């Protein structure tokens, strides 16, 4: 088994990289895409998904998704022409969605043929400030958060590839997961000081998937800049970043008083939970300039291992 770490590098400097970690040996290999291919990913490696032996790496500011063999790391294909891609969600072997920033459309692709095959137009959205981000599936529907300069979750009918509903919440929901009770969780970042769109106290929401209604809202503090909801494998413990790493049972009616991992005046930036053994990996960007570090914790918050990765490690992908 193994773990991929994407490193965004510094936006507009083309220093994104890919790392691979073997939890059995506690060994990391850095710059593995370069090592295998003899050229680099580009600018802002954002996310990665594995399906059927192929890893799909989204390079947000290089207009491309690379497909690699998960064992040799060699490029086996790519899809180009994306405005500014974010996340990939597969509906079948021949259809996936690829969300975008700076676009009002979600690209449809055929992963088998490496082609763009359609577009989904989002309502009340333009290229100048458009954003679609993470996706969860609920039956024939996909829910998607709209992050940058947006304040919505959209609901897409995957039969017709159409947006069929929307829910307005606090500004800039960052991320989206679905728990075992078919409740979605999203956490907003609250914008930023001087934003043209807004700056506010951010919130964590629990949203019923069936009825698309907010059930819980936990509001934090003005100045907080949270992100990155994540679930354990059984989808009953939620983790997120808000300075510290926090977690709580998805049945909770109150937020925790003690964090999983205390803030240490660095930059916790990426987060995953091993879906089989519950170990928690925290990617620390440190100061957004130096080489980042990943910290690996037991389910009880004891440090098992830590290892240097690339610059601004932001996402993980499990190879199971
Ligand atoms: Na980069
Ligand atoms: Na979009
Ligand atoms: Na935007
Ligand atoms: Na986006
Ligand atoms: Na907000
Ligand atoms: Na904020
Ligand atoms: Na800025
Ligand atoms: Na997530
Ligand atoms: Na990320």
């Amino acid at each position: 088994s193994g773990l991929f770490i994407t490193n965004e590098g510094n936006f507009q400097y083309s220093n994104a990289t890919l790392s691979y970690y073997d939890p059995a040996t506690c060994e990391v290999e850095n710059e593995v895409f370069y090592r295998a291919n003899g050229f680099k990913l580009g600018d802002v490696a954002q996310s990665m998904v594995i399906r059927d032996g192929i890893g799909w790496i989204v390079v947000n500011n290089s207009h491309v998704i690379f497909a690699i063999d998960i064992n040799t790391f060699k490029e086996v294909g790519r899809i180009t022409g994306f405005t500014s891609p974010r996340y990939i969600h597969f509906l079948s072997d021949e259809k996936a969605y690829v969300t975008q920033i700076w676009d009002y459309r979600i690209f449809i692709i055929n992963p088998k043929t490496y082609e763009i095959t359609g577009y989904i137009e989002c309502p009340d959205m333009d290229m100048e400030s458009g954003s679609t981000e993470q996706m969860v599936q609920y039956g024939k529907y996909v829910y998607v958060n709209c992050w940058s300069y947006q304040n919505r979750i959209l609901k897409i009918d995957t039969e017709t590839d159409k947006v069929v509903d929307e829910l307005t919440i606090g500004i800039q929901p960052t991320s989206l997961v679905m728990d075992k009770y078919n409740k979605m969780w999203t956490i907003t970042d609250g914008g930023y000081e001087g934003s043209p769109y807004g700056y506010e106290a951010p919130s964590l929401y629990r949203i019923d998937a069936e009825t698309f209604t907010v059930e819980k809202q936990f509001k934090f503090k003005l100045g907080d800049w949270p992100s990155e909801v994540q679930l354990n494998g059984t989808r009953d413990t939620l983790y997120w970043i808000n300075n510290d790493i926090w977690r709580m049972p998805v049945e909770a009616d109150r937020v925790p008083v003690r964090p999983f991992l205390e803030f240490r005046d660095t930059k916790y930036y990426g987060l995953t939970v091993n879906p089989n053994n519950g170990e928690v990996y925290v990617a620390d960007a440190i100061d957004y300039q130096q080489q980042g570090i990943v910290y690996r914790y037991s389910p009880q918050g004891k440090l098992i291992d830590e290892f240097y990765v690339g610059i601004i490690p932001g996402a993980f992908c499990w190879k199971l």
